[PDB]
């Protein structure tokens, strides 16, 4: 049993169905009953936050049904402000019981034509962070299955409670997963990118940036997936694991990076090609302006059984236990939730 209470497509020739995603998630009725929304094959030029809880999106194929705008950090708005990174997102998920399937979410900054503008041009971005999915601190219960997204930097920013990524591809080159969400990820595909403007011998990227607090049990977890390059000329040891993102936050004795956000990243059964070289460091500015570092040994970066050539064990890639990767199961990270599609 398979009902749709909306339905989008780019015909007329269809019937009785919505030109655009953002005026059929409007139509839904206030509340908090099922709301599920079919999307037909089509290029969606839009930018959606989701605050109703129990919406449901499908669309007919991930290769087909794209959700897609280009916005950086670094873009201006109407009033000269900044977007900045959360404001960049193509896609904002602000409500529970959230789901997406069988489409893909992009957003469309050129950062490698951006990259290549000469140093002088006016239109050159330095704030080069451009979100697809965002899932903020009102998020909890959000659920992706076979969706792809797409970004350079930042594509992927998980904040608040619990994200189910499944069957998924998310594509980047720096800190491409990041955020102090609980986000699972499962048989998913994680593609660093090329970089045109990288001198040989220098750092592509890192596939996580976690800031999750250090009272919180789980941060990402990545379970039985595959770590690859998006083409061959991705350099050997060019790209992390993962490094420590230590936010800049406001407290009562001023703005600097959260001494708390020690993130933890988990990888288990996960393949990984020669592009990894390992975890790395990340910087902030502390409570006095200075610049301070943050260290991955002093961070929860753990590894359990991967493979393939970027697989290598040493003193600097912990090892977990048999009996402590029991305790990454889908069940005891997701706690009460079973993540379930309409
Ligand atoms: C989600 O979090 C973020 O997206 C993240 O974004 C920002 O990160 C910065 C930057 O965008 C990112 O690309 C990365 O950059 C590093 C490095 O920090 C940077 O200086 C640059 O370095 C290279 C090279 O890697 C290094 O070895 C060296 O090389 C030599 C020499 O010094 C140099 O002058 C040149 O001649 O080359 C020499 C050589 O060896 O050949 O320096 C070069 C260089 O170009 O220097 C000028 O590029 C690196 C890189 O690309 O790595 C893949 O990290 C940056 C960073 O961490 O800066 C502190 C942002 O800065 C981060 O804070 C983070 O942003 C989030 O958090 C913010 C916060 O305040 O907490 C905000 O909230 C923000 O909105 C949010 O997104």
């Amino acid at each position: 049993a398979t009902t749709y209470n909306a339905v989008v497509s780019k015909s007329s020739s269809d019937g009785k169905t919505f030109k655009t995603i953002a005026d059929a998630i409007a139509s839904a009725p206030a509340g908090s009953t099922p709301f599920v929304i079919l999307i037909k094959n089509g290029v969606y030029n839009e930018r959606l936050t989701i605050t109703r809880n129990n919406l449901h999106l499908k669309g007919e194929s991930r290769n087909g049904a794209v959700i897609a705008a280009a916005t950086a950090a670094g873009t201006l708005k109407s009033d000269g402000s900044k977007w900045g990174t959360a404001g960049s997102s193509t896609i904002t998920i602000s409500a529970k019981d959230f789901s997406a399937q069988s489409l893909t979410i992009r957003n469309d900054f050129d950062f490698p034509a951006n990259q290549a503008k000469s140093d002088s041009d006016s239109s050159k971005i330095k704030d080069t962070q451009a979100v697809a999915l965002y899932v903020t601190k009102s998020g909890d219960r959000a659920y992706f299955k076979d969706v792809s997204l797409v970004g350079y930097q930042a594509t992927l920013y998980v904040s608040g409670g619990r994200s189910f990524f499944s069957d998924c591809r998310i594509s980047g080159t720096v800190d491409f997963i990041f955020g102090d969400g609980t986000a699972l990820f499962n048989n998913c595909d994680l593609v660093s990118r090329y970089r045109a403007d990288v001198k040989s011998g220098n750092v592509s990227g890192y596939l996580t940036a976690p800031s999750t607090n250090i009272n919180q049990k789980y941060g990402l977890v990545i379970t039985n997936s595959r770590v690859i390059r998006e083409s061959d000329s991705v350099p050997a040891k060019s790209y992390g694991l993962g490094r420590p993102w230590h936010p800049t936050t406001t407290f009562s004795d001023g703005r600097y990076a959260d001494p708390n956000a020690i993130g933890q990243t988990v990888f288990l059964n996960t393949s990984m090609d020669n592009h990894i070289y390992g975890w790395d460091k990340m910087s902030g500015k502390d409570k006095n302006g200075n610049t301070i570092w943050f260290n991955p040994e002093d961070s929860r970066f753990f590894e359990y059984k991967s493979y393939g050539a970027g697989a290598t064990v040493s003193k600097d890639r912990r090892q977990l236990t048999d009996a402590q990767a029991a305790e990454y199961t889908q069940s005891k990270v997701l706690g009460d939730w079973t993540p379930t599609l309409p």
